[PDB]
């Protein structure tokens, strides 16, 4: 009887094109919302991903899926936050996803009502330093 919240918009501070970040919201998990293949940059982590809904709306968990197929940003070390207006961010939680091949689900102990949700991926695999890559992200109220 879980709801699945509808995704609007977003952003992400690093993305090659054809794979912005609407292409992890598009309930597709072949298609992958992917960071700039330059990846060389001393500051090219953290890379900040921003997911929009169309209002306020009460949250109980979170999936992240990364990619099944190759290694390249799979997410590590992340910072999740969320914004109530879509403007102000509060930190929730560090999360590790541990460059896992498979989803990661993050449950929370209160619902949040949130316009927003934003992760500032510290940390992902791949060649070089890594990437951030994400198949789909879901979130859900109970
Ligand atoms: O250079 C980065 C790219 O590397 C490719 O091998 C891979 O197919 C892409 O998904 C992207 O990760
Ligand atoms: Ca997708």
């Amino acid at each position: 009887g879980d709801i699945k919240i509808k995704i609007v918009s977003g952003t992400a501070s690093s993305f090659q094109s054809g794979s912005n970040i609407e292409k992890s919201f598009d309930g597709d998990y072949s298609t992958l919302y992917h960071s700039s293949w330059s990846n060389g940059a001393s500051n090219y982590f953290p890379i900040t991903l921003t997911y929009n809904f169309e209002t306020v709306t009460d949250v109980d968990y979170l999936i992240y899926h990364p990619r099944n197929n190759g290694n390249n940003g799979r997410f590590k070390e992340t910072e999740i936050q969320y914004s109530a207006d879509g403007h102000t961010f509060t930190k929730l939680i560090d999360k590790d996803f541990q460059g896992s091949a498979t989803a990661g689900k993050v449950t929370f102990d209160q619902t949040i009502q949130a316009k927003s949700f934003r992760f500032i991926v510290k940390s992902g695999s791949g060649d070089g330093q890594g990437f951030a890559s994400c198949a789909e992200m879901e979130f859900f109220a109970k």
